[PDB]
C-alpha cells in the first residue's frame, strides 16, 4: 500500500534482482508495486501483517535450477521435513473444546501454536503427516492451562508447538515460519515453478492474482486463508492444499492449463489430501485445452468438510476421470462430509468415469459424500456416469446424487449400498 521497493534501491523493467529491495521494504512497511514490472532473484520472505500489491513479479532463475528456485513468494516456508525435527509437546485435549493442559510449556497469550496427532503416515517426505492439524492463536495462559481461538475437533492425542518455533530452519537454512495477517493484491506472478511451493498462512488473503506459473492454489498449511480472484495459467498442478490445510476459501478461480508449457509429468487437477479440513472452492472454471490430458480432474483423498460449488470443466480429451472421493485406510483421516454442487462437465471426448467413489481398503472411510447439481455434456461414459467400489466388509454406503446426462451412462456399484442417486433428462 503505502512504500515502494524503489525507495529501498529497487530497479524495475530492467530485468535486474530487486528481491532486496521488495524484502527491505516490506520490513519496514506495505509494499505498493507501482503498476511496474519487478525481477527477482528467489521468492520474496513474506512479512507477518504486511500488504504487497499493485504489480508484476517475474523470476530471474533458470527452469530446472531446483525446487522453489522459481518460486514468487515464500508466504510462510512449512514443509514436513523441516516441521519433523521440531520439538512437540505433550498435551490433554478434548473434541469440542478450545482448553489444552501442556506440562512446561512458554506459550504467552498471542503465540500462533500447532497442535498435531502423533498418529499419521509417513508420507511423500517420508516424514509423519498428522491424522490432524490445527493452528491456533493462544488467548489466555495460566499456568499449564493455555486457551485457544478455536475448538480441537478430533478426539486424537495431540502435541503441540510454536507455529513459528525459533532456532528451527527450513529450505535455504531460512528460518521456519508461518505467515500471518498479510495480504496479497493485484499481483501478476511469471514463472516456470510453485508462485508458491513451501508455505504456511493463517488469516492470510491472496485478492487479484493473474498471470503463469507450475501451479494456480499449491501450497503446504494455508489456514484462515482467502484466496480469491486467481486466474493462472497453469503448466502441471490446478491445485493441491497439503500438510493440514484448514477454514481456507477459494473462490472466482480460473485455473486454465498451459497447452505450449504444459508438462505431462505427474499432472494434477484439483487434488485435496494430507488433513484438510473445512476448505471450500466456489465459483471457478478448469479448462483443459486440445493437447492436454488430465486424466483425474477433482480428487478428495484425506480432506473433510469440504464443499466444491459453482463449477464450470471443460476438457478438450477421452477417457477423463471427472469427480472422485477416494480413502486409502491406514492412519487417514476420514473423507466425510463432502459436497459437490452445481458442477458443468463439458468433454470433447467422452468421460471414463463422472462420478467416482473409492474404497480401497478394508478399514477405508468414506461418509456424507453428495454430488448434487452434476450435468455432463459429452458423449455416454465409457466406463460409468458413476461408480461405487467398497470391500465386503467395508461397502461404501449414503452417497447421494443429482446427475444431469442426456447420453446417460452406465451406474456401477461393487460392495455399495444405500445409495440414493436422481438422473434428469433435459427439458426438465
Amino acid at each position: 500500500v503505502f512504500l515502494s521497493p524503489r525507495n529501498f534501491g529497487g530497479v524495475p523493467g530492467t530485468g535486474v534482482d530487486s528481491v532486496a529491495a521488495i524484502e527491505a521494504a516490506l520490513a519496514a512497511g506495505d509494499v505498493d508495486l507501482g503498476g511496474e514490472h519487478w525481477f527477482i532473484s528467489r521468492p520474496i520472505y513474506c512479512v507477518s501483517g504486511r500488504t504487497i500489491q499493485n504489480g508484476k513479479i517475474s523470476t530471474l532463475a533458470a527452469q530446472g535450477s531446483g525446487f522453489m528456485a522459481g518460486s514468487i513468494f515464500a508466504p510462510g516456508n512449512y514443509h514436513p521435513v523441516y516441521v519433523d525435527p521440531v520439538p512437540k509437546l505433550a498435551c490433554s485435549s478434548t473434541n469440542g473444546s478450545a482448553t489444552i493442559t501442556v506440562s512446561s510449556h512458554e506459550f504467552v497469550v498471542g503465540d500462533l501454536v500447532r497442535l498435531s496427532s502423533t498418529r499419521g503416515i509417513i508420507g511423500s517426505d517420508a516424514v509423519l503427516v498428522p491424522w490432524y492439524m490445527q493452528l491456533a492463536r493462544v488467548v489466555g495462559v495460566s499456568g499449564d492451562t493455555v486457551k485457544l481461538d478455536a475448538p480441537i475437533d478430533t478426539t486424537e492425542t495431540l502435541v503441540v508447538h510454536k507455529a513459528t518455533p525459533a532456532g528451527y530452519n527450513a529450505r535455504f537454512n531460512k528460518p521456519l515460519f508461518v505467515l500471518e495477517r498479510a495480504t496479497f493484491r493485484n499481483i501478476e506472478v511469471d514463472t516456470w515453478d510453485y508462485w508458491t511451493a513451501d508455505s504456511a498462512t493463517f488469516e492470510c488473503a491472496f485478492e487479484g492474482i493473474r498471470g503463469k506459473a507450475r501451479s494456480v492454489v499449491y501450497g503446504n498449511t494455508f489456514c484462515r486463508t482467502n484466496f480469491d480472484n486467481i486466474d493462472i495459467t497453469f503448466s502441471n498442478k490446478a491445485s493441491e492444499m497439503a500438510f493440514g490445510s484448514h477454514d481456507t476459501n477459494l473462490s472466482n478461480i480460473k485455473f486454465r492449463a498451459d497447452s505450449q508449457n504444459w508438462d505431462s509429468t505427474n499432472s494434477v487437477g484439483i487434488s485435496w489430501a494430507e488433513s484438510g479440513r473445512r476448505c471450500t472452492l466456489d465459483n471457478w472454471q478448469l479448462l483443459v485445452p486440445q493437447g492436454v490430458n488430465l486424466s483425474v480432474l477433482v480428487r478428495i483423498s484425506s480432506h473433510r468438510d469440504v464443499q466444491i460449488r459453482k463449477g464450470f470443466i471443460q476438457v478438450h480429451s477421452s477417457s477423463n476421470n471427472i469427480l472422485s472421493v477416494e480413502h486409502y485406510g491406514g492412519d487417514r483421516p476420514p473423507c466425510n462430509n463432502i459436497l459437490f454442487e452445481d458442477i458443468d462437465v463439458n468433454a470433447t471426448g467422452a468421460a471414463a468415469v463422472v462420478v467416482d467413489v473409492y474404497k480401497s481398503a478394508n478399514d477405508s472411510a468414506i461418509n456424507a459424500v453428495r454430488f448434487e447439481g452434476i450435468s455432463y455434456r459429452g458423449a455416454t461414459p465409457s466406463v460409468a456416469l458413476m461408480r461405487q467400489r467398497g470391500t465386503t466388509s467395508n461397502q461404501v454406503t449414503g452417497v447421494r446424487a443429482s446427475l444431469y446426462s442426456a447420453n446417460g451412462g452406465a451406474f456401477l456399484v461393487s460392495s455399495a449400498m444405500a445409495w440414493d442417486v436422481r438422473l434428469y433428462g433435459p427439458g426438465l
